[PDB]
């Protein structure tokens, strides 16, 4: 209870409405109702701060703010600097995923608490193959969603490793791929889509 | 010119209409206009034969029919038994992909002709990871579409290998993954989606 800090990445496609609520608020509220969650650090341009501070008084979590950075890992680092000195888990979430279920968030929190690092994923429905640099097929795969859940010590150690050795963070060379510490994949729901198109937004409403 | 036989897998989500033409006819017509294409072998339940034989007289290819099998590889084998004794390439296509562009089909035909086996693919937009049997992340990926283009000798040799050794054909352990012969991945278009949902069908119309 009150052990988890959420870093909510909200820095424009995550403020466009879905039944008249900006997409970013769906997951915001889902996290605010979970007794495990102590605080939510929203990482957004100071413009849209009010979109969230409006509800500060009704929600049952502390709210905090951080400024976005250049790339997604900068924004996480920025959020991390504002979490509570004693939180046991950091829960990083892309606000463009509105439909994450409370039950799936409980699952990945539990797994992150057990393993140290966990991510919600689903089996990749497409036929996916590795291709080499000559465009030839190189003779089980999962799609990663968010939350991505990590103990704060591990995250901080991960940022230090990258800075200390000027490592390259690609989308698929994560910070955690550099650590030897294991990352668990918690099985989520195919309904936890990311919103980036109007046809995504039709799906969103079809699902709600 | 007239060197390619198409095996069109059409064996119900590929007959539902898209601007009032059953989905299966879009690619059927795309192939029928290409001078390279000699014949199209439609693999469908004898029910819907008429959906295609109606146009037999206007299209500029020979039309042939084969009966579906248990699994997708059975239906390809069934189609293969009806191709022309002298075709140089077999072009296998899922009729649930209506929007394949003529230019992308020309590309994968050329690559299959050069390499012996080619498939239209696109870089996988999701973050995809390998996961082991303990659900831990195992520390370039492409989504395969169709056509899948293969010289007929190679396909036949591939079917013989599987039967000869009772190998297991999963969706992702293809017949071609058993061969030592290389498979080229021709870069396609993200618009070459597969139709399986109404939201897919909204995308289809949004794209046309
Ligand atoms: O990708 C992760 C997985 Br998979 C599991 C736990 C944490 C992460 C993660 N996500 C981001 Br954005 C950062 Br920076 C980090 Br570390
Ligand atoms: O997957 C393929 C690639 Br990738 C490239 C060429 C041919 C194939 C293929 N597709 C199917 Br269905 C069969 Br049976 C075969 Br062999
Ligand atoms: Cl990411
Ligand atoms: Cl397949
Ligand atoms: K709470
Ligand atoms: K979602
Ligand atoms: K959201
Ligand atoms: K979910
Ligand atoms: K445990
Ligand atoms: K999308
Ligand atoms: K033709
Ligand atoms: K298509
Ligand atoms: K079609
Ligand atoms: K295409
Ligand atoms: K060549
Ligand atoms: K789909």
């Amino acid at each position: 209870e009150k052990s988890v800090s959420v870093i909510l990445l909200a820095g424009p496609k995550q403020y466009i409405p879905l039944l008249g609520q900006p997409i970013a608020l769906y997951s915001f509220f889902t996290f605010s109702r979970m007794p495990e969650v102590k605080e939510i650090v929203v990482v957004c341009d100071p413009f849209f701060r009010d979109i969230f501070e409006e509800y500060e008084e009704s929600i049952d979590v502390d709210l905090s703010f951080a400024i976005p950075g250049k790339e997604r890992q900068d924004s996480v680092y920025s959020g991390l600097q504002e979490i509570d000195v004693n939180s046991e888990l950091v829960c990083i979430h892309d606000s463009a995923r509105p439909l994450v279920n409370t039950e799936d968030v409980e699952k990945v929190l539990k797994d992150g608490s057990a393993v140290g690092a966990a991510v919600l994923g689903v089996p990749a429905k497409a036929t996916i193959k590795e291709v080499n640099s000559d465009s030839l097929v190189v003779k089980t795969l999962w799609e990663m969603q968010t939350p991505q859940v990590i103990k704060p010590e591990l995250l901080k150690k991960g940022f230090e490793l990258v800075k200390s050795e000027g490592l390259e963070v690609t989308d698929d060379v994560s910070i955690v791929e550099y650590l030897k510490h294991p990352v668990y994949v918690s099985q989520g729901s195919y309904t936890n889509i990311k919103v980036t198109t109007p046809d995504d937004l039709l799906l969103a409403e079809r699902i709600l």
